[PDB]
């Protein structure tokens, strides 16, 4: 399995994260990837449902999420697809980092 | 091959934008994500090397790259990029995609 999954210019990128962020310009992004790709709808899922939490995209065949709002309720949307992914899937975890 | 690779909360998305564009702010962002994932560091090298190229970061683990510059200098990297894995080291590809 050699692929590139993606190659892809962002021509409009400070454009892309205001639609991103939508009205809260004070909004946080979180991104997850993760593998196998197919995966990444249940990370969406589980951002999705949280009530300030909005995605920005969801992406199969890469297996990436990314989804805004307030810090807290990123961090915690976060906290909680590592949790389930681990204990109710059984896949390896990195640590939630932050920039 | 189970694996949460990337779980991230960028707090300040609009100043992370203008820190990976750099001194030009109406510059594009090429994104690459490949697998096996180590392979993104060679990504990195092929767009780093371009003059006008600035890579904001390569992650090993999850097998992707970010790089500014101006739109024409991106496009060319993701197409040197493209035809390196396509033809030295035998990978599948998609599109080169732009939004
Ligand atoms: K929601
Ligand atoms: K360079
Ligand atoms: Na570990």
């Amino acid at each position: 399995g050699k692929q590139i999954t993606l190659a892809h210019v962002i021509a409009a990128p400070i454009e892309a994260v205001y639609e991103c962020l939508g009205v809260d310009h004070e909004g946080a992004i979180g991104v997850v990837s993760l593998t196998p790709n197919e995966t990444a709808i249940i990370a969406a899922d589980i951002a999705g449902d949280a009530a300030n939490i909005d995605i920005c995209f969801v992406d199969r065949f890469t297996g990436s999420v990314m989804f805004s709002g307030d810090i807290q309720s990123v961090e915690t949307s976060l906290e909680d697809i590592l949790e389930y992914f681990k204990n109710s899937l059984g896949f390896s975890t990195v640590p939630l980092t932050k920039s």
